[PDB]
């Protein structure tokens, strides 16, 4: 590094835990889906982590005032206060599984420009107590570009190594999100179960790609879609695949979603055998989230001449505003889960004979999520349009 971590100075106080309850689950699903549908990519595969975004906004919300605050409150969900959000999010993150064979990395930080900026020590304390995120002051020159990049490389153990290419002068504040997932399937794919077949992309191109075949146990069935839920190891997380009906586009289908409809869609998956066919895919997605968040109500925060972040620190010869919310995610769906290398030692009697089974072939564009199994909340949410 070369930037200075403002948090080095600060010591966390003990805090009260607030139990996750139905209200927080409802608000977070609502936020996550609203964020998702106001950020759908038309031409390309997308991936976002709504949880990560919510963390970043909730912690920054502590530094907003007046109209900036009100808007951020409205965008997160008015009926839970920032105060309460801090407590809930602390408790949620504290208990969110992260272990071998099921590693989740959420890396959030705020970066401020050195010249003209004195941080609020109260703000920093809130970060230490509830969030434990890194907060930097930096030159905002060439070496801050590499600083930010090395940081995501460090925090995601090399699964994401760049986020930024340039800083424009007049930038004073970035929120950085990087999210990575390193996990095994609960039941990994046998090599015998991997076959070349045809993905029919959004453009009509028929792509020859490897499909992973397995019998799964949970069937999503809705008026306009079908799909399946596939757990990762130690059952903390699951991969959710939703395939919309042929007569309905991905974008149309997404627009029909609500936090409640998403939760319920999973809550109501029927216990039944599914012949699942899931193509391999891996890609990163980087989104400057300004436009999305603005679509969500959060407008003042991004304007040099109205942003009010006075509870986060003063600035003399300007006025603190968010230049970019830089959000980057990476997913890999493969034979072992997140990593390649299909299994060769097999029990010849393991294969049974299914009866009354359903079929999901991810033969064409679909959406997926990675959910925390205990709440059904999307940690990652995405779309596959082409391979």
């Amino acid at each position: 590094v070369q930037a200075a971590n403002l948090m080095d100075r600060i010591k966390a106080n003990p805090v009260s835990e607030k139990n996750i309850d139905e209200k927080f689950i409802y608000n977070t699903a609502d936020f996550s889906i609203e964020l998702f549908k106001n950020s759908i990519d038309d031409k390309e595969n997308s991936l976002i982590s709504p949880l990560s975004a919510m963390l970043a906004l909730a912690m920054t919300a502590n530094g907003a005032d007046n109209e900036t605050l009100a808007q951020m409150e409205k965008a997160l969900g008015k009926d839970i206060s920032i105060e309460d959000l801090n407590k809930y999010l602390y408790t949620y993150m504290k208990k969110l599984p992260n272990e071998e064979k099921s590693k989740l990395t959420i890396a959030n930080s705020i970066w401020f420009k050195e010249n003209d900026f004195m941080p609020s020590k109260d703000f920093l304390q809130i970060i230490a107590d509830y969030y434990k995120a890194d907060i930097f002051k930096a030159a905002f020159d060439s070496s801050t570009v590499s600083d930010i990049n090395n940081w995501v490389k460090s925090k995601t153990n090399g699964m994401i190594d760049k986020i930024l290419n340039k800083i424009d002068p007049e930038d004073v504040m970035y929120l950085i999100n990087a999210v990575a997932f390193d996990a095994e399937w609960e039941t990994v794919y046998e090599k015998a179960s991997v076959h070349e077949d045809i993905f029919t992309d959004v453009y009509g191109n028929r792509q020859k790609v490897e499909f992973m075949n397995s019998e799964e146990n949970l069937y999503i069935e809705e008026e306009n879609a079908i799909g399946f839920v596939k757990p990762y190891a130690k059952n903390h997380y699951s991969f959710v695949a939703i395939l919309p009906d042929e007569n309905i586009s991905v974008n149309e289908y997404i627009k029909t979603l609500t936090g409640q409809k998403f939760i319920d869609l999973i809550k109501n998956a029927k216990i039944t055998l599914v012949r699942a066919s899931l193509p391999k895919f891996k890609y990163e997605y980087t989104i400057k989230m300004n436009e999305t968040l603005e679509s969500l109500g959060m407008t003042d925060a991004f304007l040099p001449d109205k942003a009010d972040f006075s509870k986060l620190g003063k600035s003399d010869i300007g006025n603190l505003y968010i230049s970019e919310v830089l959000h980057k995610t990476f997913i890999s769906v493969d034979e072992l889960g997140t990593k390649a290398g299909a299994v060769t030692s097999v029990d010849i009697t393991a294969a049974g004979i299914p009866v009354n089974f359903k079929t999901v072939k991810l033969n064409r564009p679909f959406i997926f999520a990675i959910i925390d199994n205990s709440t059904n909340l999307p940690i990652f949410i995405g779309t596959v349009l082409s391979l």
